[PDB]
């Protein structure tokens, strides 16, 4: 039904492993029309080599219901639909296991802005979630966990429009941005700070975060 | 004799060095045929870009017999056998000295769950064997690898239908699963969780291993 | 107006992917022609994929004017330009935020010549430069950026025709040669002396830097 | 004059950045004839995607005097003759840069055995050469770097033909074999253990080297 939109998303999805984000078939993007109040997001259980843009399943941004799509949705699409709610500026949505980000996670700890290449994406700190509780865990797991994204970033006072990124808490790195490829975009510079995150902080534990001002001076030119 | 099963075996050895879990020519791949009494596995002394499914080599379950084959059979066949027997409900086996598990192995050391994407196919912490006896070694020394890993898992208490892999100390990885690709795909996630534990390690030294119902959750989902 | 000079850029431009030394439409690389007065650069906003020839902006040396282009320069032009006007010696200038060479920069620590390979490329200590105050960096940034890489050699004593690299800190690594293509790969050199030097701090916190006499060899050979 | 030997050498010199051992133009490999006398070795000043067959020299084992070849051998030629000379049971040679075996070498440390990897291909520590003396490295560089080496394995009551590898410190690995591939493949694993044992050290600071008997079984076995 929208075609060029699950193309974008396609091809997205397809651009995950290119870039060595993900691997075997985990990993899913999503994009957002919001006038159609429906999100396209990658199908459960469908080899990313086989992978075609009918494929593709479209999702009611309010109920969650599959409006188009002989192929199951991806079971993060809870979270995807949750955040679409949630942060009103974002277009699309991914969800990966990088490597170095998710080590980040499963340390629990959040990437700190130690470099303008982090600057020029992230507005700050990229936050790591708190544990989920067992309730959460056991009960709507997936939107649950997108409801943890999103009291992290509301306690912590973060904008979602300045901070296309966050850690969740032993599972892995979520990123979005205006629109499926943006969003892929920011995933692998995710991935970039949080690899050099690690081997900066080993060459100098005692590392400051970087200049408040170089933090501003490369995030706000940008945007 | 079963050439189809000779090409699932043929095509997840190819499947080694592909997904860097290889180098020259280390690593295995075999299935077994429990009906017939028999399992195939990768030939010794073949280099993977020569490699033809005609090369898979047939063994018998019960005497480690060839039942089939001009090429000599791995080096690792005892083992594999060893494993067909004690383990009734695997249908494929991988041998590799991936980096990152092989590392944990030269290590000693057993990787702890501190991430979903552990969680997903390992359910607990993926052990590492104890150091084999000097008699064991020079002894029917394959064979009593088997031995070593079975021992561990028995004295342990850990369900080999849950736990698709192990280090053996010094030596690198074993995994398995349901048939020769799902083996494969065992080891290629063994490999990716050992990388991100010695980080995330790193990162968080006193890092507890990830909560029992996140470990459950996802372990419990899938399967 | 000089075709063979912006195919030159060109080419070393979309070398940079290549050698896995930038990510993105990160890094950028420019050559000068002295005589003209004039210097090439990769253009903004262009993919690696796309671009042609075409797209390699001309800028006045002197002035910092576009002299031939349909393109909007790399906004690091400034710090390029600057470059030329005070190391008369180079032709060619490389910036790229290769991984390595940035976790030192973030780390705002100088790679130390602990090798043969290193004293190949670099006479001696890659130096990082001291941190930028708010006003250098809410002023003319990059013409700035440019200035405080200066300093750095003049205080330290540090001739540009000997070490063709330096680590702008928090920022990341700018090389540079006797042409474009020289100048990258002093860029590439930097990377690896840059990775290897994290890890064999790692394996020998307290190890002294090189001989001298070994740095000499090695240096004053080449070159 | 002796094509076929010049075309081992040849491949085998183009094996090396296929396997990622080296970079640019570092590296070089050379095989022997002793019956001639003669030994090839590449060629220096020359890319390996230009170089040919033909541009493989020809050199003089017992006065390192070039027989046959219009380019000029690699400049670390007297270490290769150096040491064929000093080991009669070897026939080809490798020498690069690798990350890994380098970021040993320049720690100054020597590569415990730790895994059977290891032990399958080197018979025990792989060697770290002492510091070479000021009047060593001022002297006949090259062909000193070879006494090194030599040294190392005299008082050191190492045997050659049981340990294909060595780490000149501050420079790099050198590794030899039964001819110019099997060095090759010896290069390789050096480079493999050298990765692995960094890590299996992080992983576990005070690990013993591996079981003496596990060690003999893995090296005997083979060989
Ligand atoms: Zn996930
Ligand atoms: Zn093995
Ligand atoms: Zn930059
Ligand atoms: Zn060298």
């Amino acid at each position: 039904m929208l075609e060029d939109l699950k193309r974008q998303v396609l091809e997205a999805n397809l651009a995950l492993p290119k870039h060595n984000l993900v691997t075997l078939t985990w990993g899913n993007v999503s994009a957002v029309d919001r006038e159609r109040g429906v999100f396209v997001i990658k199908p459960s259980g469908v080899d990313y080599s086989i992978m075609t843009a009918d494929d593709m399943v479209v999702v009611s941004i309010e109920t969650g219901e599959v409006v188009e799509g002989a192929k199951k949705p991806s079971s993060d699409t809870p979270t995807h639909r949750l955040l679409y709610q949630a942060f009103p500026s974002i277009g699309g949505i991914v969800h990966t296991h990088s490597r170095h980000a998710t080590i980040w996670a499963q340390a629990g700890q959040s990437i700190p802005a130690t470099g303008t290449t982090h600057a020029n994406y992230f507005y700050g700190t990229i936050p790591c979630t708190r544990k989920m509780t067992d309730a959460e865990i056991n009960g709507e797991y997936e939107w649950e966990t997108g409801n943890v994204i999103v009291e992290t970033f509301e306690k912590q006072g973060i904008d979602a429009a300045q901070m296309p990124g966050v850690l969740v808490h032993s599972h892995g790195p979520f990123a979005w941005g205006k629109n499926a490829e943006d969003a892929v975009h920011n995933a692998i510079v995710l991935e970039e700070v949080a690899y050099m995150g690690i081997f900066c902080r080993q060459l100098a534990p005692q590392l400051p975060d970087m200049q408040q001002t170089l933090l501003n001076k490369h995030y706000l030119r940008k945007h």
